[PDB]
């Protein structure tokens, strides 16, 4: 049981750190916990791959860990809760615009078409993580302003008007914020950034959304599980 | 016509070459400058051309590549492009505690390393480096053509794939990677992680892909059902 005991010490030991917070070195903690030195190593180790410690030189300090987000349809503040982390959404603006000849067939909707614009800012632990500018087909959406909570799963507000995510289709490539972006999220020209470009379906495959998300690459990942059969 | 005609083009134009402006365009095939906009700004999206000031330029188009099974030289052929591996260097490990857990294999088991550097049109795209256990592939080092598939060649010994856990973050290169890479220290990348699993789910590989930004899209078509 010693083994499961010093993981169970080094979480309560994390629990009471802050944020690039030295731990004691490797042979003190083992000596402290009656485990072998390789045993302690392998545990941080582990929280490492877990995002919670990294590496300052010779020493393993607390880090702030990386949101583990799956591809698909899940949410963000979920993907977060599921790690223990703290995550909220805050209203940029509300945009009336309408769809270009572009936006217009990716939507599947007449050209000149209202379109509805929510852009928001992600966050965790009290900073900015990422900035979500989701065009909608305004026609399909009435009310969403009056309905919506817009700190809320947007996702969770479409299922509820009966509209099911059936499928997706997402573009996933590396950025740099312009001076906007950099301002929201607290970042500079240089500032290494996740570009999702996504699209949804319905149950009809009727173009639900297409929704841009622009993640700083140091506080986000992504996971994606794919299977043969399906 | 349109879109087939500005095809035709970029068939025949040199990454940077500007095409002539949108009037002139569409008074050539007798379209609507709407239309010849539409075009155009869709192949940007595509990755195929991109603005130059008031010019729209041939870019060198990214791949773009499935997350999931498919092949790197498949996904550069569906868009034209040529694409292919090159060896770096063969390598013998034993797996640690950590590779041992993803792996499946006991601590100390023999793990042969592949790490190869993927290239499209003449230019370095990525860093591929496979962490294999060694007992599952007897002769792989031997006899294994390292240009090809290795998933193919996996296959090939009996072995599917049937499950495939991806981690995606973006990175920089070290300086090794930068020099292989043809990048510097301010490239940005993407650092992908896989583990796959067989088809009794025991694990084929632990997968290490650092990729240039400038030189890769992936794409994901995912379903409800």
């Amino acid at each position: 049981l010693k083994h499961q005991v010093v993981r169970a010490e080094l979480d309560r030991m994390l629990d009471g750190m802050r944020i690039g917070d030295p731990f004691p070195a490797e042979r003190e903690i083992a000596e402290q916990f009656e485990v072998a030195r390789e045993t302690v190593r392998q545990a941080l180790r582990e929280l490492l791959i877990d995002g919670r410690v990294e590496r300052r030189g010779r020493t393993t300090v607390v880090a702030r860990p990386k949101i583990r987000q799956p591809l698909g349809m899940g949410s963000y503040t979920e993907a977060a809760k599921a790690q223990g982390l703290s995550a909220g959404r805050i209203l940029v603006a509300w945009s009336d615009l309408t769809a270009d000849e572009v936006l217009a067939g990716v939507l599947g909707v007449d050209v000149g078409a209202p379109v509805l614009q929510l852009e928001r800012v992600l966050t965790t632990d009290g900073v900015r993580v990422g900035l979500e500018t989701t065009k909608l087909p305004a026609q399909r959406y009435p009310g969403l302003r009056e309905t919506f909570d817009h700190e809320a799963s947007l996702y969770a507000e479409i299922r509820s008007r009966g509209i099911a995510f059936t499928r997706t289709v997402d573009t996933i490539d590396t950025a740099l914020p312009d001076a906007r972006e950099a301002a929201l999220l607290g970042a500079d020209a240089r500032t290494p950034m996740f570009l999702l470009n996504r699209v949804s379906y319905d149950q009809d495959d009727v173009a639900i959304e297409q929704r841009r998300s622009l993640y700083r690459g140091d506080r986000m990942t992504f996971t994606a599980v794919m299977h043969a059969k399906n």
